[PDB]
DNA sequence: GACAAAAAACGTCCCG
DNA sequence: CGGGACGTTTTTTGTC
């Protein structure tokens, strides 16, 4: 039957997407630290998240296409959408 | 466990994880279009959608290896495992 | 299945 | 600092 609960949700998304939660906390990673220190560029923000500034820099350019980071020529900051997605997951993220 | 937590989780997804929603989305209508015609061969399903052989072949080779479709020598069909999934994501997958 | 090729991913470096 | 890009490696795709 339909899921009735988030636990539920998560259970049945993970069978057709098995690094939902990994994709899900990585990208919440970026928009905290990028919160943390804004303005920051890909060669700062790969190096303190440890991740290779290639894979930093698609994850970042895939996040502005979301209109979640803006990203200028002093590096990048989060948008309005960016600062209130990120305060909704930090509720969420403790429940998931 | 309520359905505020379980819809903010879901608003969350969207804006965070839309490229991941497409895969599953595409993979939850290979499972419907099964669901419809078992058994079915990777050629009548990929004319059946608007995919070529090679592409479906891949996905529904990621949805065996979740053991929600089985093939045989007469094609696909779905395991029990395949049908929970359907009625689990139902309504959610319209909500996207 | 095989066999080939194209596309994508990635690690660095290029500049103003 | 980011956009652009080159060379290499890996993954996906076409074809039958
Ligand atoms: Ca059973």
């Amino acid at each position: 039957s339909n899921a009735a609960s988030m636990n539920q949700l998560i259970q049945a998304q993970k069978k057709l997407l098995p690094d939902l939660l990994l994709v899900m906390q990585k990208r919440f990673e970026i928009l905290q630290y990028i919160r943390l220190t804004e303005p920051i560029g890909r060669r700062s923000l790969s190096a303190s998240l440890g991740i290779s500034e290639r894979v930093l820099r698609g994850e970042v350019q895939f996040l502005k296409e979301q209109n979640l980071v803006d990203i200028k020529t002093n590096g990048m900051t989060l948008t309005e959408e960016g600062y209130e997605l990120l305060s909704v997951l930090e509720d969420t993220m403790k429940d998931v």
